[PDB]
């Protein structure tokens, strides 16, 4: 569902990308999101891979 620290701070870094409605499949964003110290897989997974 909605996890604290595993959704906001994650879905935020996307605020920069999600502004279109697409996830980074070319590893381009991954590097960025990595700024969080973990993985965008979990982040990019919010731009779609789930429910609109």
């Amino acid at each position: 569902g909605s996890p604290p620290e595993a959704d906001p701070r994650l879905i935020e870094s996307l605020s920069q990308m999600l502004s279109m409605g697409f996830s980074d499949e070319g590893g381009w964003l991954t590097r960025l999101l990595q700024t969080k110290n973990y993985d965008i897989g979990a982040a990019l997974d919010t731009i779609q891979y789930s429910k609109h």
